[PDB]
């Protein structure tokens, strides 16, 4: 920090402006540094200049000084008497592993990276304390925007600092929940909600269920219609079955619809397939905080399943063209095949919503890489063999075009059917490169996927209520606003209420400080060093 | 049945009754000590294949829609192709090896090893505990087989026109007394030997 503080000092140039001589030290020099280190998203801590006088929240500053250089002791002896101690104690962990991955040391290093997995366990442990007195209190100040950290919120900060253990709690996974259905009731199922997707007349009757029984008992049958296509759980079914019906269609023309003369759903797939980069214009243009478009071009190539979504215009490349000239039959109906075969790759991505099998399809994610190497290991020797067979028939024989079938149907008949190598040999190399990295991931998978839910989750939220076939009106509409972020996961509070809110985590602090200290004097080791 | 003409349409009706039939028959393990438990894990293993199936199926049919666009692009026959098509899907059943035996099998097998982890304690006490439901239910039943069970079906009418001692019975006071003093006296028992065994916990004696 003082060395980096050296620099920004040395290289603002209208600073020295007034006096180049001797570099004067200011406010402004130490906040831009934390804003580098702590994120983008938020303003700076300390406003730019343009007796005694105290800023706001005297402590978070003496907070910043004591964690940045790694002042162990002192830390947690000013972060005792802190004002909003979850939005702090992440900042502080955040803060760490920003600072302990560019150090170039192998101490210090390893110890600020160790300080930010306590400040995260003092963060856990303040918040279940919250959540074990209240329940919709205890999100109220998980979801409100903090004019004291640089107007970010306590959830956005754990986000973004791969807090693995504080966005896995299950006070912040109900939460997600909660905003995954909307307004409506949670303890429904999934089999109710796919029951009244499919029948449009199935949500006036007495079949789904509402919570806030206002809108239940006294039920308004305009605002019941509205209320799905605002719940983005609909959004998601809508999109997978527009999705699924595309690609059944997409099937379908490639059977018997394909005529010279454009059948009826070669513009249709053309639209239809437009519809998924129409959206990825949202996705991709969107920055709800100042990030380059550059890095933003970046994050999109880093996403492997981003890249099999680009893969399917990848492999549209090839198929217009064979589209426009309809001669190239031979080769061109595998270009198409392997177009379908990708798009139904694409589809597996469905799975992360299922919560028992979103962390597996994460796991099958790094499973792929074992059949690169065993595709060698099978397929060679498989043909080997199929040589083999050929050159048991006929010694010399000078047939190019002839033996390429019959080997072919002589490797076919083999992988039909060889078992000595197949069932025993084989078999165990495979599980065993499967067990191997099946063992010890019980742990772990649990954290990365529901960590990996919130993106998501946001995205949903974020996408237009319509279906995708229909979604051209919304697509249409969305440009008046613009010629003349959402409230539901940042949100500002008003301050009379905000001030209880924070006594109420003051005094729940207090108790979870105590009930720490009088537990840990207990342990044996303890005991024994008294 | 009624009306038997409906051939075509009508076997299956009796097909899936029969295969329903079956279904209900897999019940008969929960008395089995050493497969009861398992029956009891596998009707929570059932889930998972209600996706594996479109995990599956999508992809076989898919490749079978290849199949026939390999053959020829353009053609219009409704009939003909159903049938190509499902003989091709069979083929490819029977037979594809790239995504069956080495994409698909390992995640059906962790999707099975997963759920199967850490089972081992519970399901021995919950098969337990779900035995004497059946033990009292086949306590209650008849004497008689199926077949011939109505003897008792119609003579157990006329002892209603005009519980069991086995697992709820009365006892003669006199002894209910002395059983009442050989619980105290063993419990009292318990209770010395459980506190002069819990002291000697080694936290215990640093603590002391």
């Amino acid at each position: 920090f003082h060395s980096k503080l050296q620099k920004v000092l040395v290289e603002d140039p209208e600073r020295p402006a007034c006096a180049p001589a001797a570099p004067r030290l200011q406010m402004h020099h130490v906040a831009q540094v934390l804003r580098e280190l702590l994120g983008d998203f938020t303003q700076p801590l300390y406003p730019r200049p343009r007796h005694v006088t105290f800023t706001m929240d005297p402590i978070r500053d003496l907070l910043i000084w004591a964690i940045v250089q790694n002042r162990r002791e002192l830390a947690g002896i000013i972060w005792a008497q802190s004002q909003d101690c979850i939005a702090a104690a992440l900042a502080c962990s955040k803060i760490l592993k920003e600072l302990s991955k560019e150090e170039e040391d192998t101490d210090s290093s390893e110890e600020m990276l160790a300080l930010a997995e306590e400040y995260e366990h003092r963060a856990i442990g303040v918040f279940t304390e919250c959540y074990r007195k209240d329940e919709e209190r205890a999100q109220k100040l998980l979801t409100r925007v903090s004019e004291a950290w640089g107007k970010t919120t306590c959830l956005q900060l754990a986000l973004e600092a791969k807090d693995m253990k504080f966005v896995s709690h299950g006070g912040i996974q109900a939460f997600l929940t909660k905003v995954w259905w909307g307004q409506l009731s949670v303890d429904n199922g999934l089999w109710r909600v796919t029951l009244c997707m499919l029948a449009f007349p199935l949500l006036l009757t007495g079949l789904i269920s509402f919570r806030e029984k206002r809108l239940q008992d006294v039920g308004t049958p305009a605002a019941r219609a509205r209320a799905f296509f605002t719940a983005p759980v609909v959004v998601f079914h809508l999109n997978i079955l527009s999705y699924f019906a595309f690609l059944c269609l997409f099937a379908y023309v490639l059977m018997v619809d394909f005529q010279p003369v454009p059948s009826w759903c070669e513009c249709a797939i053309y639209l239809w397939l437009f519809s998924l980069v129409c959206e990825e214009m949202r996705q991709l243009f969107y920055d709800p905080d100042e990030c380059g478009l550059m890095k933003k071009a970046a994050l999109y190539f880093s996403d492997f399943w981003n890249k099999l979504d680009v893969g399917a215009i990848l492999l549209f490349v090839a198929g217009l063209t064979c589209r426009l000239i309809p001669a190239t039959l031979y080769p061109g109906r595998v270009i198409l095949s392997l177009d379908f075969i990708l798009f139904c790759l694409r589809l597996m991505h469905i799975f992360t919503i299922s919560k028992t099998l979103g962390p597996k399809i994460i796991i099958v994610k790094r499973m792929m890489k074992d059949v690169f190497f065993f595709l060698f290991l099978l397929a060679v020797w498989v043909v080997s063999f199929g040589v083999a067979k050929q050159a048991i028939l006929i010694h010399n024989e000078r047939r190019v075009d002839w033996l390429f079938r019959g080997a072919v149907y002589h490797s076919y008949l083999t992988i039909f059917g060889y078992l000595l190598f197949t069932n025993i040999l084989l078999l165990n190399l495979l599980i065993a490169m499967f067990n191997y990295t099946f063992q010890q991931v019980q742990e772990h998978t649990d954290q990365i996927w529901k960590f990996q839910r919130h993106d998501l989750i946001e995205e949903y939220h974020g996408r237009p209520a319509a279906p995708p076939p229909f979604i051209l009106l919304s697509h249409l509409q969305l440009f008046i606003k613009r010629v003349v972020r959402h409230k539901q996961l940042k949100n500002k509070l008003e301050k009379n209420e905000e001030a209880a809110l924070l006594s109420w985590e003051i005094y729940l602090k207090e108790n979870y400080l105590q009930n720490r200290q009088f537990q840990q004097k207990q342990r044996p080791e303890q005991k024994i060093e008294d």
